[PDB]
């Protein structure tokens, strides 16, 4: 089973898949996609990243959605059922938006296709299973929306963010320089609207701290991770979404004003502990 | 187990739930909602219909999404697991649209929460289970979109449709008269755009026939219903969506130019056969 992960290193969706693969010590190769030309992903009809293709000898499968990849690869690690069958339980559901745009959502993306036996093996109980599902959805439907407005909240921050994005990502020496200044500007302004459209406060930092606190309270103090002893897909989902800001002011503030570090560091070492 | 179904009689979403309850000969009461004031539904935070509340003695549960109601009530009929636990597997997933609107989708809405045993009891095999799921989604993501443009396609048709909607539904003698002419007009124009936004052909009837044919070919000629011997959630989904046009020109045309009647009539008697 050879895993190749096509990604945008600094993207919360790719970090999410990495947090999962790393935690389960799964071996994979990563091909960094060029956000401007995206030639490395032009083999797929699915036009979003991450994309993960699993090769099993002569056979191979393309897992598209970041939440679907984790769900499919996970039910696979527990059930051992063929990946080509498992990916069949998370179908791409096409529909035309109320604006005429063709959206594609993936069915059952936060549900592991597990039987009673294996389910009892990975979950605390029925309520633990539906809880991570709810928090998996929160991570990318609410939490990720707090990244941009926060890392591009100030012109200085916007430049630091794109410096890190271009340095961390794949850009030609030329488009790198352009994207560094041009992209920081566009994103600084563009995020001013993302902040509004998503109904964020004026002090976006406060929206970040609230979510952070809302999370640690959810984890509670009776357990190290929402998953209990070890982190579960929900712990790894929030971790993966937040790690993306590591090194930026947003992250330092997060750690300094929220009491989220203990859990964060906990999920980190649980990962480095392969 | 007392079932109360709040609905809009002539709506495909309510017809879908009725087609299911009827087919399983489930006893329920229906309270017709006034589309204008909707007072009869103002007990629910969920602001869409159908809504189905199941009362079990002193306890009661509100099942909101038309596909979720069918999925939950169904897994319940097979597993016997408490409804209050079952509805827990189809969570409301909130998110803010790219336009700033708060949309709510229901997780795993087309997946019955069944174990190996019961699943083998209700499905032909693994491929039969994911096939109805795919056709359940088609019914409401593609098929329903062909109803309005087709039944409001012409001014004469628009009036006949609203005559039937007001006669079939719950409107005050006054607002009924208004809605009959005012609503027919609004819908005739409004559907002119629905036809465009949804990328429908100019001859919307053709879109209807194609879908119809696409369905009968899917069912094939080796089985009476997509579900084999008896109809399954996919057969009942398409039937429920189409019945809504019964009596209108659109429906007569459908039956006359598509070879869909045989299956349609087959699902009808399978239902009347309680
Ligand atoms: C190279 O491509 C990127 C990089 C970062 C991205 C995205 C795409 C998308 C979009 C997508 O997945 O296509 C989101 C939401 N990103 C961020 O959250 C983000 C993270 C850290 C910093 Cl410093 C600044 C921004
Ligand atoms: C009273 O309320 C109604 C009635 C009909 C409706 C809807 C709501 C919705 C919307 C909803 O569920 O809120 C859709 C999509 N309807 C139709 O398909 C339709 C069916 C038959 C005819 Cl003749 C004309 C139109
Ligand atoms: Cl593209
Ligand atoms: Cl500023």
């Amino acid at each position: 089973l050879q895993l190749t992960l096509y990604q945008y290193k600094t993207c919360p969706f790719c970090s999410k898949v990495r947090a999962f693969l790393d935690f389960h010590a799964l071996p994979y190769q990563v091909v960094e996609v060029n956000p401007v030309l995206r030639a490395e992903i032009k083999f797929s009809s699915y036009r979003k990243v991450p994309i993960l293709v699993a090769q099993e000898g002569e056979s191979s499968q393309q897992l598209n959605d970041s939440s679907v990849i984790i769900s499919a690869l996970k039910t696979y690690l527990v059930s051992g059922q063929p990946l080509e069958e498992i990916i069949t339980y998370y179908p791409a559901m096409k529909a035309v938006n109320d604006q005429g745009k063709e959206v594609t959502e993936f069915g059952n993306k936060y549900w592991l296709m597990l039987n009673e036996k294996e389910a009892q093996q990975v979950y605390s109980g029925k309520e633990a299973r539906t809880e991570e599902m709810k928090w998996r959805q929160w991570a990318d439907d609410w939490l990720v929306h707090l990244i941009s407005p926060n890392v591009y909240r100030t012109p200085t921050e916007a430049l630091a963010s794109f410096d890190y994005i271009v340095r961390e990502g794949k850009f030609g020496a030329v488009e790198g320089a352009v994207a560094k200044y041009m992209g920081a500007a566009a994103m600084y302004l563009i995020s001013k609207r993302l902040k509004s459209r998503h109904r964020l406060q004026d002090n976006v930092r406060e929206d970040l701290y609230e979510a952070a606190d809302k999370w640690v309270a959810a984890v509670g103090k009776d357990r190290p991770f929402m998953g209990g002893q070890k982190p579960n897909l929900a712990d790894l989902a929030v971790y993966g979404v937040l790690r993306v800001m590591e090194g930026l002011d947003a992250f330092d503030d997060l750690m300094q004003h929220t009491h989220i570090q203990p859990w964060y560091l906990r999920v980190e070492r649980a990962i480095t502990e392969a």
